[PDB]
């Protein structure tokens, strides 16, 4: 139950970013991909997102 701290950066090579301009997601510099969910997640819940997340925006 370790209180989840909202002041803790994402994993390694991660960076919160937004899509072309409207959906917030998390970039992955390790797997060179993006994320509709926050890495600070755990277990599972369910639900669909805005579709498949493309590779974070170049640069």
């Amino acid at each position: 139950s370790f209180e989840i701290p909202d002041d803790v950066p994402l994993p390694a090579g991660w960076e919160m970013a937004k899509t072309s301009s409207g959906q917030r997601y998390f970039l992955n510099h390790i797997d060179q991909t993006t994320t509709w969910q926050d890495p600070r997640k755990a277990m599972g819940g369910g639900g669909n997102y805005q579709g498949p997340p493309p590779p974070y925006p170049k640069h």
